[PDB]
């Protein structure tokens, strides 16, 4: 019966399923008083609370305690008394290097929690996993995906380009850059002022407008992203469709872009989930 | 039908209901002469007087004969035949430690008392506890709280501090400092003078008078504070509202401080009391 | 309509209402012969002579044959005739640990005697009663109660105190100590002399100068009552009221005292009296 | 050469020496007779008569006229022509707050008596105080200091807890209830019959069997100190050692506890006294 | 001339200069009564008593009043009248993030304090700060350094890992994770019991044997450390010595693992040190 997607993003993580939705991907199991006040789960002796935390900018994501997170996203998409589900999971490009042991780690098991007290152990159907960003390629309607494309999802930390032909890919690439480095570029001078500011509270700060920045900056950085990807691509071919949260950023300056066949995808931060049920259809159905 | 917010306070307990105010948390059952003469209250063989007595900084001020303090400001926010109201109390954030048994101590329970020769007991309807200080937060209008925030709570003994962006929580802290540890700096070398004064006294000889402290020592036990809450929060950010007593002995200098988004609540020192009663309402209504 | 008030004091007893003044405490029912010449009473089977006897420094000077004398003392402040007053009464504070019976055992009643073979029966309209020493709170004017006090009685066996702030106590205690422990400690070694002397006898022949005593004696006796009273108050604080006839002992030296505020009141000895009726009108009126 | 341990008590003060022994803490400088039917002692113009009079549950033991009879303790433990001696003495830990005058205005000085006509003066070697009830700990052999243990001092009016490590403490804790607490709490009701009695006489009336108590009150009375002292230790750790008279009360049911080791010291009222020694010799030898 | 190493520690402090030794981390800034049976320090306001007290797993260490305790730490590597020394410190790999303000907040400066009423300021000559864990290298011989090693700090909250090739380090890493974690996965169930013991007094518990722990669950601590650090490390490569305290727990199974060439190192809690000063004499000397 049942489908889901878990994506588990740069900096949110992203459930659908009987529910649809996302939440930050900030982790704490350091100190904690106020139980009742935060999400919170307890799985194998790993206690968790949801959306707040740390997260450092680390690799393994699939291997640093996101399990209880990973489980509470899962509860998300899920009802509250779920002890059945077929799983679709996503992983960007690179970080596929670890794809088995995680595979057979979940494959078809059953495993518990506390969350919230809600305190129920959950089985899973089956595990089938896919490149995050590159998804979004059948969410693709045939009138693009006639013709050669580019699926580029700008994340926080990373650009993953999917360079495609008409029903199959062509090339990849993947460049850990993104807004974060904009925003530590900003910061190496901006909080050279002698003001206590980073890149973790820095985008609170410009929703806010306790801070601003110029656009010229955002301009240097997506003339700096260009250059990077031309010995790859020429972005004038492979018609692009911009994907992620990062693309967000920047969708003003990107329709100003000179390029001759390109488009910001609605929902551009939740494209490649929604190509990524195509497939899921196309293996459970 | 009604509803109650107790709030134990630092110095003062604090009580609103039918009847609203406040009262000296100081506790005497030691000796005891003159019965007519003070508020008086036994229950389960302790007999207290309000208002006057021991203090002694001590924690655990919901388990050492608080209790008859309490059901007497009860009886203060309520009329002197009650027997049956619905309970919000209030602890810091920290002695929360100690919810627990408190609750089930008391949830639904009728207590005797003798206070002042009423002499009656009251069942309460149900008992619900917020963190002391964090309620000015539901006391906030839109006006600010669409913008992320600080409740900084000034007790005597204490600085409670709940960090918060629009309509949630951001991080929290709480340090065992205020205007006592100044009054015990200040006291470390003025009573070395060679005279018989102590912290406990010396506010009122300053309210009279008799003895005065030089305002510079308030400013630097502000920027003692402002030290020590660096790490956590950028003051300038978090548009900081300062609740409790102590910011009263400040508001004076606070006004004066660099800082760009700030305000002393009007009557700061019951603004957590005024938006306890915001979810008192969320729950019972 | 009429109101009255009775003190007992430590050595005189002392009447107010449709007349004014005191008389000595001490009480003969021991040999009589010449009724003619002595103030006399009879009520009950008890037949006493005012003013002169046995006092020996007893407690429950409000159960040991006082009735009389008390009586005697509400006919020195009424007229010869008078069968129904309202009544305030006062006693130490200690001593009031016999409250209860007395009341009761006098509320609204109406009691007989012989006295001077006046011999009427007189009742009473209502008993009230204060702590003696603390009535003189009343007397005060808000010159002085508008900042924080000490009513301090010094009474010939006693010393009351009563720490006061604006409209309320702070703090009381009481010591068992006055001229009567300097007459006797004068007496130690003066007696052992070969001399037939005692402190009942003493005040006589220093008020003739049969024999003196040295001022710096007096002296001790402060220092000693100072240093005494040293743990509870700060006299320099809670500016100090004499009260008392012992008070009027030492007027020359207590105004030599190091302290800030203080005065021995005019009237000292009758003040608590006079603060007895601000009492006495804000319950009748 | 010469050692002395002088314990000031709940009930009784004690004194060991040149001799050993214990007498009431009653004390009488109130009327007084029969000179010679009671012990006696005049010093400094104090006259007091010993075990009998005032007691009234007042703090401040180490300043209200006990020097008479701390004196007559310490020729009760000495000679009657003593003139000098070496001084260990003591306190309830709380009290210790009064240390430094106490001390130094005893410190190696000779203080003099009129004592029953014996009427010497003596000097003191040195004084040395220790925590009444901690002391224990030293009397304690290591059968049980090789293990974590709690020195649990019962006395009349308080419970002194000493929770101690090998060879150190590791918490300590006091609060004033014992025995008076239960017999007022008795006579809360009791006496509510329409009965004279009090907290001080009655266990005189238990001891000759005039009135009785139940035992399940004493049992009552149990756990309500185990419940009071469950926040700070597990009796189950810390093997505890009674000591005090009022462990005295309930070693028939303290026998009787769910405990895994505890045990009711031998002599349990003298043994803090009995390890005041060992510290004795280890500053004096 | 004169030579230091202090080491914060996890759950102890550590000095070695004119003395050697450590001691509990554990502070009380909280009540205090009795000052003389306590090791003291006041400095600059803080009033600390060491070794006791509250430690709460808390970051910031270098930041939340250690100073008295650090200070105490040097004076006791230190004579008790030390007036200037040279300062090797030392923090955990991790914690580094706070060096620079620490280092120019101490660095050639003097401090004052109070201890024990020895009460002197020092200075010091020169700060120099090591990671701890990693200073364990400069205590290696030749005899293993010579080839590819792993210092590994077993400490209570954490594993430091330094993995070394000859004369340089390869890689390294840090994960707060150690004997608390199992002690806390123990009392998840073991306090579930109906137990009031936690992970602070449990070490004590089991070493006086009121309460043990089975084998099997060090063992399964051993195995989830190992899978922890598979990823970064091949544990048969690295010849791994392991130092710190919480190598301690387990040595007798760590002697028992299937690895080729390890060891624990002798006096494991304290060879971090014993190379620190390897790196102070290269410094110094
Ligand atoms: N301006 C704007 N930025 C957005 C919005 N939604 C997400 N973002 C940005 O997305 C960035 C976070 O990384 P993403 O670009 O979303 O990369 P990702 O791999 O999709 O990570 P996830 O958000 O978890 O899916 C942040 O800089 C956000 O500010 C939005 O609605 N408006
Ligand atoms: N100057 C001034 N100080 C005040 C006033 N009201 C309260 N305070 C101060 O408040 C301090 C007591 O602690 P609080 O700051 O009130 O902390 P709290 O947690 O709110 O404790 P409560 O007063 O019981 O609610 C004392 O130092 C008082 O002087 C006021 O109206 N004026
Ligand atoms: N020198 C002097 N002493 C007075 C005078 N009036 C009363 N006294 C003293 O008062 C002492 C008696 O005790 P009080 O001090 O009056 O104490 P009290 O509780 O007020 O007792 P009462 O006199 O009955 O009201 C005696 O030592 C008197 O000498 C006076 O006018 N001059
Ligand atoms: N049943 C019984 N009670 C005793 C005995 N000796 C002392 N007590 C009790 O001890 C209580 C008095 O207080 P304690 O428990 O002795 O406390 P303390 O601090 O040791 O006071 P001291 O007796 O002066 O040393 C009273 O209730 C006595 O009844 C005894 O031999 N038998
Ligand atoms: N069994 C045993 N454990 C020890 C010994 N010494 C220290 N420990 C353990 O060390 C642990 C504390 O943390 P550590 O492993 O020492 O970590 P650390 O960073 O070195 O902290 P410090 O002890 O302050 O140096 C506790 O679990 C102790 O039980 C010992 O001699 N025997």
């Amino acid at each position: 019966m049942k489908i889901t997607v878990v994506d588990l993003g740069n900096i949110n993580v992203k459930y659908v399923g009987e529910n649809k939705g996302r939440f930050s991907s900030k982790i704490t199991n350091d100190y904690q008083s106020y139980e009742e006040g935060f999400q919170r789960v307890e799985y194998n002796g790993i206690k968790t609370y949801i959306g707040v935390g740390e997260l450092s900018r680390e690799f393994n994501k699939a291997d640093r305690d996101y399990m209880a997170q990973l489980l509470y996203s899962l509860a998300k998409a899920n009802t509250a008394d779920t002890k059945e589900i077929n799983l679709t999971l996503l992983l960007p490009i690179i970080q596929m290097k670890n794809k088995t042991r995680l595979i057979e780690t979940l494959k078809g098991e059953n495993f518990k929690f506390k969350f919230n007290g809600i305190d129920r152990e959950i089985k899973i159907n089956d595990l089938m996993v896919l490149p995050e960003g590159y998804a979004s390629y059948y969410s693709l309607d045939i009138e693009n995906k006639k013709g050669d494309v580019c699926i580029l999802d700008l994340g926080s930390r990373t650009i993953n380009i999917c360079v495609l032909e008409n029903a199959k890919i062509v090339k990849t690439n993947t460049i850990k850059l993104g807004s974060f480095d904009f925003y530590s570029k900003i910061k190496s001078l901006e909080n050279a002022k002698g003001e206590d500011y980073i890149e973790e509270d820095i985008q609170r700060l410009i929703d806010n407008g306790l801070i601003k920045v110029d656009s010229k900056q955002y301009i240097e950085f997506l003339s700096d992203i260009l250059n990077a990807v031309k010995p790859y691509v020429n972005l004038k071919t492979y018609n692009t469709i911009f994907t992620g949260g990062t693309s967000l950023m920047l969708k003003e300056y990107i329709e100003k872009l000179p390029l001759n066949k390109f488009k910001v995808h609605p929902n551009a931060l939740t494209s490649n989930v929604d190509g990524a049920m195509e497939a899921s259809k196309k293996v459970w159905n």
